[PDB]
Parts: structure tokens; sequence; C-alpha cells
């Protein structure tokens, strides 16, 4: 609750950060010894010196090596800023891990493109903060103690004035601290804000090209920028404060020796007092620049409490080939707003099963609930008798290929594109047959060289037809006991799906598969097929047994038979 | 060629940073002065003050105002830092306009996702720069030169040591900073590819939920983290190096006074020679960090020098509605290996032409061309016998909609993805018109509130059915003389698109249309229809015009009718 034991909690959970930093403070506070006992002995020493060479053939060889000790110094300034690097490297390594085992519900609400630079610079803020945070806080933290040690009279007869130099000091950053820390929160829920306008931008340049376009999300980025980041400065107006009121309390305590407070000792104690303020500087330095901190990881915490999707419970089951049951499952998008009504289906195993829906209806969605992604409140999800969650969570994802709607490829060089299913065992003797069973050999061959092809960002290298039909052989290399095909109309003709649909005919027949099409003349022959309807499902069976039978629509098919009788008596 | 010419060049073209730094940068000079001034002053005042607490309370008040102004320090280092605010965010603006009005054909090359944070990450680097950069620069490069004079012994009769403390320290910077400078450039050319990992890999998470690719994109986050950025610590390393090596030299300096000054104000000579170093420490800092910068910095300078694709030039020609001719244009994507062969057709107002070809064509690649973003080596895109360059370069683009073969989408709350056609007078009394005539309307009141509404990234909130119908209003809201369609079967069943054709012919009958699509049923009716293969075209005329004369396909129709004929038996 108190911001700052997470903090130190966080960093903790990087674990070998102990190790080398307890001995590169060490020798940094005797770095802080040897500052605090140079410049009282060369001044006797010089009159010491006075002898001058002699004791300087030796002395030039021990200063040298003294003041090599003097830059060993940098050694401690080295040492610290690779425990510095260690710890950043921690946080972008204990982030990404949890970053992709969280839920798809997640990613839905808030904006990917959004997150992904609270990888990045949400952590370099600690990189460049890590050298003044502790090395400044550690040569102060001696000397502040090393001063009124020697300011002895002050501190055991004269006590009352340095009682005073903290703890009035430390009303004055609580107010800078709080609005220090309500700054770094913002600016940092704005660099996200920021690169996530970009990243939706910049690889959709061919809409932005609407020509008018240019003339706006110019100016979106502007108003991003300098609105907010030039606005920016709010940080550094506060950051500027802290100068006087440092010393504006200090020198509070400077008039406070007259009123409490033997000649020869007054002399004494200013020359010891004002070597306070170089180290007060580093201190509350080191305070504002904490507070610095937390707003910009106070985000980065929430996003290590999400929970873990991906689990490995497997309790027994994760082998046989059983049937798909689908039980009154009804799934909400937003719980309070469903779209799902309790559909209820069986999916027999060997054969093609259908799903054909007009636009809007809950296609695409029973395929992600079909992955079990959400797996929602009212309904179970089973298969040979068994409910799907206890088998595993996503073992049994393994056992499935998926296509999407759209087709996605990342950045590719195409054979990388098809190969992480199995993910060790490609067999590059056996890819060209995934490519032969999804009619892709054909138009790769003429590219330079399968492995040499390089895909474009989303993909564009290969264009829209051959996005497709590189996707499907992702589907079937993996080699599942369940495909699920999304759309095999998408982009392609109907020369390459004729030889899609006789490829898999000799791949799937003990082998159930769930595809959705438009166009229903490629599920014709399917042995069920079904008609779902605004989350709700009003047909069974073979489509000729669902034509003659169902009264609901008679004329879907219709819709499509009489835009294709057309094509006859124009020909003949 | 120096490297350093251009980066003073870079900043200079952030215009206002000449006026308050120039006040900025002169109240620390004489804030230099003044801590110049001071610890002598006081040792010979308390002397003085010791006449008393009356010494003290009448001239402390004021030394307690002088001290008010030791605070006036922080506004110098305030409006340093406000002019460094300034400076970065010319940067962000200048590499931002420059970014968008370059042309296409650089993206495709290099990398989107990698160059989006060639905004934010090389341009915060100088941020954290410019105070130390300026700051601590002004502030040695006065004491070393108020040291030497100071010094008066040892720079007009002992002259020949303090010509050494510079020039042989100027001889170990060299490889330092130039090591230096091939560092900055190696990170900041990985923070992009780090950052182009994770964009092209985070929001395709449906696919990477492949249950084997967790184990491994994971892996390459780590590979790519932790063998470059922790392996970027040979910065640091390199870094921490600078501290003996500024002394080693100086201490040579410092045994050069016996070959020299020990035959011949000995001991006044050591105390102030001793106030150097930290001096020195800052300079050099400077000179360090100063490399940082160009390494992080060079990778933007050639990205400001590629060639400002959308012009205005439009010379007198913007308005009159023509027919379009395509005259033997040949385009290369590559210019070694091209995918056009010489195509030439004409594009007849008023009537709807249509393209149609299997997959692996030129179908799109002439969409591209259309808009005009290549204009390819051999042949002529003209328009009424009018060359299409000479009319302006993206103005034309004006007249024209366009839909992609995908349906893109930002980040778009309905409402804003149908927007900026005409961008300041939406008309909202128009749109629900622009969703009626795409059959938008229908599916978008049950939603909440068309405005409430909000996509997800790439659309991900709404359908891929809905995303389709949605793209597609935002050509038919333009207005435009020419239509472009690319998948008006893509995303959208057979009761959607009847009412899509059945709309635009009210639209389009003087307004002529581009479509292709898959299915040869949706352009059976067209007024004209090619057949293109391969880069090459075999086919003009109509449908039931080409099926019994040319006797290329002969059964591409054939290859749709027979999967249509087992529906009815
Ligand atoms: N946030 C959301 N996440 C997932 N699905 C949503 C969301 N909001 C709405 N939907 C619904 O998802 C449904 C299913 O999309 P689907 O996968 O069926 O697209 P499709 O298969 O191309 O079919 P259609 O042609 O109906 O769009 C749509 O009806 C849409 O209303
Ligand atoms: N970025 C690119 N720019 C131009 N051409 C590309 C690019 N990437 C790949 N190509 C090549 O351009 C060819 C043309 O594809 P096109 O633009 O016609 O897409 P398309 O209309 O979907 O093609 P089809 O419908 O025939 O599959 C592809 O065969 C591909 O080899
Ligand atoms: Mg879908
Ligand atoms: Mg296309």
């Amino acid at each position: 609750k108190s911001k700052l034991k997470p903090f130190f909690a966080l960093v903790r959970r990087t674990n070998p950060s102990y190790g080398k930093l307890a001995f590169a403070l060490a020798l940094s506070v005797v770095t802080t010894l040897v500052s605090l006992l140079i410049p009282l002995l060369t001044k006797q020493l010089v009159d010491g010196f006075s002898m001058s060479n002699l004791s300087g053939t030796q002395i030039g060889l021990i200063a040298l090596v003294f003041f090599v000790q003097a830059g060993l110094s940098a050694y401690a300034t080295y040492a610290l800023n690779y425990n510095g690097q260690k710890i950043i490297s921690g946080l972008r390594e204990l982030l990404w891990k949890k970053l992709i085992k969280l839920p798809v519900s997640y990613f839905d609400t808030n904006a990917s493109g959004e997150t992904v630079s609270r990888v990045t610079n949400d952590t370099m803020v600690v990189k460049e903060l890590i050298t003044t945070h502790i090395s400044g806080f550690i040569t102060g933290i001696i000397s502040v103690i090393g001063s009124l040690t020697i300011l002895f009279i002050m501190n055991w007869k004269l006590t009352l004035l340095v009682l005073v130099v903290v703890p009035l000091a430390a009303l004055i950053l609580v107010p800078i601290g709080r609005k220090m820390f309500s700054i770094s929160r913002e600016t940092q829920d704005e660099t996200a804000r920021f690169t996530g306008l970009l990243n939706q931008i910049l690889p959709e340049i061919r809409l932005v090209k609407a020509s008018n376009a240019e003339d706006v999300e110019y100016g979106r980025g502007k108003m991003g920028i300098s609105s907010l980041f030039k606005l920016g400065v709010r940080e550094a107006k506060v950051q500027s404060l802290v100068g006087p009121l440092i010393s504006l309390v200090l020198m509070a305590a400077l008039v406070a020796v007259i009123g409490y407070g033997t000649a020869g000792a007054l002399v004494a104690f200013i020359l010891y007092l004002f070597q306070i303020i170089m180290p007060m500087g580093q201190i509350t330095t080191f305070f504002t620049q904490l507070q610095k901190s937390i707003g910009a990881t106070e985000r980065m915490i929430e996003i290590l409490a999400e929970e873990e999707e991906d689990t490995v419970t497997g309790k027994q089951i994760e082998n046989a080939h059983l049937p798909i049951q689908l039980d009154r499952v009804s799934f909400g998008y937003k719980p309070d707003q469903l779209i799902l009504k309790e559909v209820s289906a069986v999916i027999e195993a060997g054969k093609v099963t259908a799903i054909v829906g007009p636009s809007g209806g809950g296609k695409t969605t029973l395929f992600k609930l079909l992955e079990r992604f959400y797996s929602p409140t009212a309904g179970t999800i089973r298969l040979g008798d068994e409910p799907v969650d206890t088998y595993s969570l996503e073992s049994w994802r393994e056992h499935i290929g998926y296509v999407s709607q759209e087709s996605p490829l990342m950045s590719g060089t195409i054979r990388e594109n098809i190969c992480y299913g199995l993910e060790r065992d490609v067999t590059d003797a056996e890819i060209e047959k995934a490519a032969e069973m999804a009619y892709a050999l054909n138009f790769i061959k003429e590219l330079p060289n399968q492995f040499d092809t390089e895909v474009g960002e989303r993909g564009i290298m290969l264009s829209g037809g051959q996005r497709q039909r590189i996707a499907i052989a992702r589907a079937l290399l993996r080699n599942p006991s369940i495909l699920m095909l999304d759309a095999a109309t998408s982009s392609l003709d109907s020369q390459s799906e004729k030889s899609v649909q006789q490829a898999l005919e000799v791949l799937m027949e003990g082998r159930t598969t769930i595809v959705i099409a438009h166009r229903l003349s490629t599920v014709v022959d399917a042995d069920q097929l079904l008609f779902v309807e605004k989350g709700e499902i009003t047909g069974r069976g073979t489509h000729h047994e669902l034509m003659a039978s169902h009264g609901l629509y008679r004329d879907f098919a219709e819709q499509q038979l009489k835009m294709n009788a057309d094509l006859e008596n124009k020909a003949g």
C-alpha cells in the first residue's frame, strides 16, 4: 500500500543482484573514505615535501599507485553499472515471459501496441537512475554521518540544531516527491499512448495515403507530442524547484546558530558545517529520482498479477481421439451482453462438419471458443463424455490446427512461417508435401528459392492470394487430428481450391474437420451442416436433408442459385 | 564526411534553440564566476565577522539573499533543460513529418515496426545528454581557462608543460571516442530490432497461441535481449575506462615538473594545479557523450534525405473527367525482376470494367500502380490523352476511392474510420447514407450507438464480416469519380452483396468503376473484362463475347459452373 515495498520486491525477483553489488558497494564505501582523507594530508605533506625530490621519486611512484588507486573508483562505477545493466535485463526478461502466457481476454481490452513500449521505455528509466540512485546515495550518507561526528560539539552539547537539518527538510520533499510521483506515472502512461498511436498508423501507410489523412495523422502526432511531451516539462519545473528548498531550510538552520549559541569553537564550526551541502545535494536527488522510478513502474506491477493462462496441468488425459460435444455453451464477450445462446451440437469423428451463417452471427467466435480461449459461464464443452478443461489447458491445442478468418504472418522468411509446429524436427523433406497438400509448391518454386524469399511485415512480400495458401500449410504441417479452416474461400481462386479439396480428403478420413466458408457450394457434400444465427442455431443434418425439411431460410441457397443460373443461358 | 557538421546542422533545423539558450548559457557563465570567487572571500570574511553577531546580522541577512542567488543556478538548470526539451521535440516533429510524406517504395524494404522506435528512442538519448552535454562543458571550459592564467608562471615562462596536458590527452580519447561511436550506432540499431520484433509478434497473439510458439517466441525475446542488451555492457566497460586514462596522462604532466622545473613558487604551483581535475573530468565526459549521440543519430540522418513523394505540383490539370488509358506499362517491384509486361488496355467512363486472374497474377499490383505509387519504367499511364503524372502527384488521389485486398482499420471508434475523406465537413446527416449504400446501418444500430463503439487494434472488436463492410463505406463517403473495389467477395455473404450491387448502380452511372473479384458470378454483366496472367493479359470484351471467341481458358468459368450444377439435382 506504501508504493515502496513492492518496488524492492520487484527487483528481488531478479535474483543475482545481491552477489556482485555487495562487492561493488563495498569498495565504493572505502572510496568515500579516501576522498574524505585526501585534502588534509597533502597540505601537511608538501610542507613535508619541502625536501621535495627525494621523497618524490619514491612518492611519485606512491602517488601514481595511489593515484592509480584513485582510478579504482572507475571499476566501482563499472561494476555498479554492470549490475545496473543486470537489473534492467532481468525486468525485460521477467516482463516478457509473463506477457505471452497471460490470457487473450486481456489483450482485447487494452491495446497491444500500447503495452509493447512498457517493455522498453518503462525499463530504461531505471538504467539512468541506478547510477545516480545508488552511487550518489551511498557517497553522501557516509559523509553526513562523517560530518556531525567531527562536528562533535553540535551532536552532544549543541544537538538542538542537527535535529533540525533533516526533519524540517523532510517536510519539504513530501509534496515534491508526491508531485514527482504523479508526473512519472503520466508520461510513462503517455509514451505508451504515443508509440501506440504510431504502430496503429505506420504499417497501414497504404490507407493513410487517402490524401487527406496525411494532413491529419501528422496533426495527431503533433497533438500527441507537443501537447503532452513538451508539456512533460512539468517534471523539469519541479525538478529544478528542489534547489532553493534544500538551502532555504538549510540556511534556516544557519540562522538558528545565533538563537542558541566559545568564539574559538564558532570559527571551526562554520568550517565543517559548509561541507554538508554537496553531500546534501546528492541525497535529495536520490529521493527525487526514486519516486520518478515508481510511477514509471507502478503500471508495470499490475501486469505481473494477471493469471498465467497456459498451465501444464494435464491430469491423466491428452491422447485419445473422441468426438466433440458442445453442451449448452453460452458465451459473453462482455458478461452483461452475451453473443452465444446455449448452443448444443455434436461433432462426430471422421466426417467434415460445416458451419454456415450470415454476417454477424457467431461463426468465428465459436472457433475461438473451440481453441479454449474463454470457456464461458453457462455450459460445458466435452469430448468423449469428458470435459475439455480437465485434459490440459493448452496441450490440447497441440492436437489441433487452426487458421484465422484473416491470414496472419509474422516477419517470416517463408519457411519459418510454417516451421514452429513440431518446432524441433521440421524434416525438410516433408514441408514440400505440406506445400503440395496446400497448392503452395506450384507458385513458390518460380520465386527465388523458398527459404531465400522474405515476406514483409504483415506479410506484404507475398500478396494476398499467396498469403492464404501459405497460412493453410501451417495447419497441414502440424498433422492434426482436428483441422479448423476458417476461410477456404478468402483469397484464392477456383483453380486453387479444387486441388485443396482433393488434397485433404486423402489426409482427413479418420481425422474430423470443422470448416466454415462463404458461398455454400464448397460444403454441399458435408456430412453435417449447421445454420447459426445471432448466437442461436436453427439447423442440422445434410444440406439436401436440410433444404427440404427446414423452412427457415429456403432461399439462402436460392440466393446463391439464381446468381449462377445466369451463366448457362449467357453462354448457351 | 566528418560526422560532426551534419549534427549541428541537424539541430539547426529546429529553429528556436538560439533564443532562450543564449540567455540561458549566459547566466550559467556568471554562475561559474561566483563559484570561482566564493571560497577565497569567506575565509577572510569570518575573521572580520568574528567582530560578532553585529558583523553577521545585517550583512548576513543579505548573505541569505546572496545565497538565494546561489539558487538562481537552478533557473539556469531549468532554462537549459527547457530548451533541452525543445530540441528533442523539434526532432520528433521534423522526423514525423518527413516520415509519412516519403514514398511507399521505401517501406516495403525496411520494416515499419523497426523504424517506429527511431522516433522515440533515438531522440530520448539526447534529453539525458543535453544537461551533461552543455552545462558540464561550459562549466569546465571557463575553469580551465581560469586556471592557467592564475597559474601565470606556467603559461608564460613554464609553458612547456601546459602544452602537454591537452594534446597528449587528446590522443587518448581518439580510439575511445571512435569506439564509443561504433557502439551507440549498434544499440540504437538493435533497440529498433528489438521493438520491431515485438510489434511483429504481440498483435498476432491469437496465432502465437499455437502452443509451441510460446516456448519459442519467448526464447527469441531472450535471445533478442540478453545476447544483445546485456551485451550492451560493452558501452559501459569503455565508459569506465576513461577514469584512469585522463589521470594517467595528467600525472605524466605531474612527473614532468621535475624534468624542467626541479633545478629552478613550487608550493603554490601544486595548489593551483590540483584544482584542474574536477574541471577536466567534465570536459572529457562531454566528448564521450557527444560521440554517443552521433551513432544514435547517424541512422536518423539518412531518413531525412528520402525524396518527399507527395508534391503539390498541380500544373494546370486536376478536374475534368476522362477515360483511363494504360499504355504498355511494365512494372518491376525489383528492377531486375519485373512482374508486369507492357500491359495495354483502356478504361472507358461510366461502365464497370473488371479484372479476373488466377492466384499469382498482377491483379492488384495493377491497382497499387493505379494509385500512382510507383509509375514504372517502360510505359506511361495517361487519361484523356494526357499523362497522369503531370496532373499532380497525389491530389489526383483525392478523386479516387480505394479499398485493399484486405480490410484495414486503424484504432477507429467506427465513425472516425469513415471520416477523414472530406476531413473537415463530414455532414453527420450523410454518413448513414454512406452506411445505407454499404449495407452497414442494418448491423450497426443494434450495437451500442455507432460513435460509442470502438474497434480493436486492427478492428478486432468488430467482426471479419463487419470489417469489410465498414471499409467499403470509406470509398462510398468520399463520393469519388472512380471507385476501386478489390474484394467484394472477401468477408460478406450473398445476402449482403446483393444489396451492395443494387446500391452502387444508383451511384455509379457516369462514374466509372474498376472492380476485381473472385468467383466470376459477380462480374458477369460487366461492360468489359480482362484476364490477366503472370504480368500478361490475354482477354478483352464482354464475358459472353470472351467465352465463345477466346480459346485460352474455355473452362475457367466451367471450373465454377460445375461447382454449382450439383445444387439443382
Ligand atoms: N470484442 C469481440 N470479440 C470477439 N467477437 C466479437 C466482439 N465484438 C463482437 N464480436 C462478434 O463476433 C462475431 C463473429 O465474427 P465471425 O468470426 O463470425 O466473423 P465471420 O466468421 O466472418 O462471420 P460474419 O460474416 O458473421 O462476420 C460477430 O458477430 C461480432 O458481433
Ligand atoms: N510488396 C510487394 N509489392 C509488389 N509485389 C509483390 C510484393 N510482395 C510480393 N509481390 C509479388 O507480387 C505478385 C502480385 O500479387 P498481387 O499484387 O496481384 O496480389 P493478388 O491480386 O492477391 O494476386 P492473386 O490474386 O493473383 O493471388 C505476387 O505474386 C508476389 O510475388
Ligand atoms: Mg473467422
Ligand atoms: Mg488485392
